[PDB]
């Protein structure tokens, strides 16, 4: 007879009812499992009803993939889902936290701590619809963006992340989601899922909640705060989510006052599920549950039990799924955990699942696959890298001649500094690799090359990437411009506890600089010790992690836009000061939340 749920035209929960009272528990717990695309093949995903896949960062097919090796790898393992008794689609997620970062070729987007400084929403909406067409490009239908951390301590190896250290600028680029999913209808209700169709992708606040709160900024630790901070710095961007209909959540990691997240039943059930009304699905972060404990998946089995009782729906094993659906089976058949917590998450999964169109669209568009990298998203890429430029110093003294806008007409200039010529360390972590990597590693413009394409073709351009000062006083140069700055690094790589940058980076600015007017562009996730480099420049500009398109940062050199960026963090004077964040009693910052120098275009 008739099926309703692979009925098209009927309302999401009339289909979300249909098929949950079909489903078997092995269907039922496979839909909450999601598991790593390197364990997976065609037999297990049809054997284990399994409702997700992710990659991990650097989890690709191949390197150098294209867009449609992707798209044949994520239908592959579509057709194995479809073929199981109920076909269910399975939804394929991914880290697009600044772009489609994992594959070659495509558009890298400042970090998120750039895009603060912008302080435009709307530009960060239409990275997230850029965004979206190039993840639906590779075939993925699900992206873990966006991180809305308050991070309060810039030793986090994560603060770049993080667009601000104030929670109002992280509410208003919360404008991600609707430009990740499509904007929501006037009927809408918040807490409800919600993307548009095809050309959309599911989002994901992440990580609930406090992740930006821990101690030292020690990454994954404890977050030690009262019940009304955690509301007023850690939980806003929350709401603001819930109102624009984001499609899941992501638990952290953290702690809050020593309670693990991915066991607080509390904050996951009684407020995100029952007072924000979220209906949406939770998801666990990577080996979430097996850190409840100490050492980390010492009692699984316990970690299975506190993590779906707290009202996680979707767990990220994501390798070891043949235990966590024995254990998870077993406790249900034992009735620790009721079938009523089964069905509300299954629930949630496939609400999400119906509400994008995944039943009627389950496979990749092969006519997408063009949008990767496409010109047009390289060119509002450059656009954000241009505003998210803050200018610290302009002149040594306040009388001093400006030194930027540089003239592109000279007759000799000098490109110095290991971060001149390098485009992994321009697009800093989550770049291709997990932690992101050196050298030229996809396509985009470093500042070397983005220099060369703005001068008058009779300005001679010389490169060295760590000259001597003798070199530098002998060459003839009207002026240098070097770059310097920190490594990628991504999580608890880049917790840090004294925020200098590596060698050379010092000593190459103290010799360009000694023997010319240098404009220094510091690339780094966070603010660093600053005070040497300022010294020594005539002019100082922080770039954050600008990302492929290298040609945004010679935009306001040469003076074609004015700056316009304004730190979204506070510039401390020591790393003793540290935690310091507008509103604290001590504060007393080298510069403040919110400044930055402007210039004119010419
Ligand atoms: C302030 O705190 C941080 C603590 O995190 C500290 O930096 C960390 O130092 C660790 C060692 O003590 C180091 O681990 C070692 O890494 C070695 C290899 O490191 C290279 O590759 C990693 C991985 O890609 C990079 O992140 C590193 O930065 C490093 O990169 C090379 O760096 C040199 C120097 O500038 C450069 O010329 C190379 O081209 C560059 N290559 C690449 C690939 O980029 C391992 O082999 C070893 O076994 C250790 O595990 C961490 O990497 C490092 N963390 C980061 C994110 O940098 C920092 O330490 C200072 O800086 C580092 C780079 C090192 O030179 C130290 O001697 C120095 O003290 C510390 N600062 C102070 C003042 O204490
Ligand atoms: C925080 O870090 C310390 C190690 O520095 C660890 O012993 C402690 O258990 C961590 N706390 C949490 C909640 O992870
Ligand atoms: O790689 C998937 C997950 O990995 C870990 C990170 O905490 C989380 O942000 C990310 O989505």
């Amino acid at each position: 007879d008739y099926v309703l749920y692979k009925d098209a035209t009927k309302p999401v929960e009339d289909r979300v009812a249909d098929l949950l009272g079909r489903m078997t528990l092995a269907e039922k717990i496979g839909q909450m499992t999601q598991i790593e695309r390197l364990v997976a093949t065609p037999d297990v995903l049809r054997d284990n009803f399994i409702g997700s896949l992710l990659s991990g960062g650097g989890s690709v097919p191949r390197k150098g993939a294209t867009a449609k090796e992707w798209q044949d790898m994520v239908d592959g393992f579509q057709k194995a889902c479809m073929s199981t008794r109920l076909g269910i689609p399975m939804i394929y997620g991914i880290d697009a936290v600044h772009g489609q970062n994992n594959v070659y070729g495509a558009t890298i987007f400042p970090h998120n701590v750039g895009l603060g400084a912008t302080r435009d929403p709307y530009l960060v909406k239409r990275i997230g619809e850029a965004t979206a067409l190039e993840v639906r490009a590779t075939g993925i239908q699900y992206a873990f963006a966006p991180c809305i951390a308050v991070c309060r301590d810039p030793r986090w190896g994560r603060c770049y992340e993080s667009y601000s250290e104030d929670r109002r600028i992280v509410q208003s680029m919360t404008e991600l989601i609707p430009g990740l999913q499509g904007d929501v209808p006037k009927d809408f209700t918040s807490g409800m899922p919600f993307v548009a169709g095809k050309n959309k992708v599911a989002a994901c606040a992440k990580h609930f909640v406090g992740d930006g709160g821990t101690v030292d900024g020690i990454n994954e630790n404890n977050t030690i705060i009262n019940r009304e901070g955690l509301m007023n710095i850690h939980m806003p961007a929350y709401k603001n989510a819930m109102d624009k209909g984001v499609s899941t959540v992501m638990i952290s990691y953290s702690s809050w006052n020593g309670v693990k997240m991915h066991a607080n039943q509390d904050l996951v059930t009684g407020y995100l599920k029952d007072t924000l009304k979220f209906k949406g699905f939770v998801i666990s972060d990577w080996e979430g549950i097996d850190r409840i404990t100490t050492p980390a998946g010492s009692d699984y089995s316990y970690s299975v039990k506190a993590s779906i009782l707290a009202g996680l729906d979707m767990i990220m094993v994501p390798n070891k799924y043949q235990q966590f659906i024995s254990i998870l089976t077993g406790h249900v058949n034992g009735g620790v955990i009721p079938m009523s917590r089964i069905d509300d998450a299954v629930t949630r999964i496939l609400r999400v699942k119906f509400t994008m169109g995944l039943f009627e669209n389950p496979y990749a568009d092969p006519a997408m696959a063009e949008q990767l990298g496409k010109q047009e998203h390289r060119d509002l890429a450059r656009e954000a890298a241009r505003k998210s430029l803050v200018l610290l110093k302009n002149g040594k003294t306040s009388t001093d001649a400006p030194l930027l806008p540089l003239p592109k007409k000279a007759p000799k200039i000098l490109v110095a500094g290991s971060h001149a010529d390098n485009l992994g360390y321009q697009c800093g972590g989550w770049t291709i690799e997990w932690q992101g990597d050196t050298g030229r590693t996809t396509v985009g413009t470093t500042i070397l090359e983005a220099v060369k394409a703005a001068v008058d073709p009779s300005t001679v351009v010389v490169f060295a990437e760590n000259p001597d000062a003798e070199f530098v006083k002998s060459g003839g140069f009207s002026y240098a411009i070097v770059a310097v700055g920190e490594h990628p690094y991504t999580e608890t790589k880049g917790d840090n506890l004294n925020l200098t940058i590596p060698e050379p980076g010092l000593s190459t600015v103290q010799a360009v600089c000694g023997g010319v007017r240098c404009a220094t562009v510091l690339i780094s996730g966070r603010p660093v010790v600053v005070q040497p480099l300022l010294a020594a420049s005539d002019a100082l500009v922080a770039a954050w992690l600008p990302g492929s398109e290298g040609q945004g940062v010679t935009d306001a050199l040469f003076g074609d836009f004015g700056f316009t960026g304004r730190l979204p963090r506070t510039w401390f004077k020591s790393v003793d000061q540290l935690p310091m964040n507008v509103g604290d009693a001590h504060y007393d910052p080298l510069f403040r939340l919110g400044y930055g120098l402007t210039t004119n275009a010419t």
